[PDB]
């Protein structure tokens, strides 16, 4: 019973680790693989209320914080929305970060759309809703 449910969440974790690995090895996304350095960017922690990066995503998968795909994608979305907030200007440095941050998001959504069975996603939801 709960043994079947544990199997479902373990499969979700394996799937999410694989998606996240494919994001993290993409050279476009290197700046999103680690948390910000407070020395390099002192005001980041004050401007961005919910910092998120791919190392933190891996930590949360292993802590069992993602019981659904939607919960995982909320944090992926945070990676892109944080970059849009922190680097909003027209200069090429800001535009490049925004372009990469939301290509990361788009790539994650596209992998899930192509490879995640919708019925598996739905089962994760209905298990979590019964908790």
């Amino acid at each position: 019973g709960p043994l079947q449910e544990e199997d479902t969440f373990r499969e979700l974790r394996i799937f999410l680790r694989n998606v996240t690995h494919r994001l993290a090895i993409d050279k476009r996304f290197r700046v999103f693989t680690k948390p910000v350095d407070p020395d390099e960017v002192p005001d980041y922690v004050t401007v961005i209320k919910q910092p998120m990066d791919l190392s933190s995503v891996i930590s949360k998968i292993d802590l069992h914080k993602y019981l659904t795909v939607k919960d995982y994608l909320r944090d992926i979305d945070l990676i892109c929305s944080n970059a849009l907030e922190y680097n909003p200007d027209r200069d090429p440095g800001d535009r490049l970060i925004r372009h990469r941050a939301c290509a990361l998001r788009d790539t994650a959504y596209a992998i899930i759309k192509e490879e995640l069975d919708e019925d598996f996603e739905q089962l994760c939801e209905e298990i979590q809703e019964s908790r």
